[PDB]
């Protein structure tokens, strides 16, 4: 979980 939306943000 997370990783997605951090990833989305970079
Ligand atoms: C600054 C913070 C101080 C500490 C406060 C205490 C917070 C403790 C939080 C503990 C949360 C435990 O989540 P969990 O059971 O794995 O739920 C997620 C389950 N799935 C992966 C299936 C979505
Ligand atoms: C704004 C204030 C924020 C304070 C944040 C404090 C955070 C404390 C983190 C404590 C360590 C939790 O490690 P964990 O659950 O075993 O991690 C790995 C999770 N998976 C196994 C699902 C990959
Ligand atoms: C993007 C990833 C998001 C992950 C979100 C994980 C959420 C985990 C939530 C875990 C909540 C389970 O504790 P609870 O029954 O409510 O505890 C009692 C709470 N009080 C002491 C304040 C009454
Ligand atoms: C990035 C986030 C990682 C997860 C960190 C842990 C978050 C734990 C939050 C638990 C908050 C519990 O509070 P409460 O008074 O029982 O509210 C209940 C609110 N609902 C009825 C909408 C569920
Ligand atoms: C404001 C201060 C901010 C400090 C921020 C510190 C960040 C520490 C990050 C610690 C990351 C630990 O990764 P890990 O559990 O081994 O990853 C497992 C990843 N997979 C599930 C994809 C394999
Ligand atoms: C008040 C709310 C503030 C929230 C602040 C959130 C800070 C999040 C920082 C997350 C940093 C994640 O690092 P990471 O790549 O998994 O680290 C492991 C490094 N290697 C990949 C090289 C092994
Ligand atoms: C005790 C520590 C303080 C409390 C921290 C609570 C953090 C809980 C974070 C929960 C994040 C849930 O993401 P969500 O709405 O499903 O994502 C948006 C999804 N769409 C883009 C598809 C709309
Ligand atoms: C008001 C509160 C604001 C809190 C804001 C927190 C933001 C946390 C951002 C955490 C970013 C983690 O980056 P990382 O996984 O190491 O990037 C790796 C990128 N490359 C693969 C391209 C090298
Ligand atoms: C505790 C304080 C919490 C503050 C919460 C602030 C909420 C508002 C965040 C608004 C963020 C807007 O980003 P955005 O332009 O859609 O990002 C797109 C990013 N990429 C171009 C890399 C895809
Ligand atoms: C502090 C400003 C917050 C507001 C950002 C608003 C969205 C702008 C558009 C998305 C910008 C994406 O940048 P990034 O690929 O992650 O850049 C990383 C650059 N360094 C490797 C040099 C650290």
């Amino acid at each position: 979980g997370l990783l997605k939306f951090i990833k989305w943000l970079l």
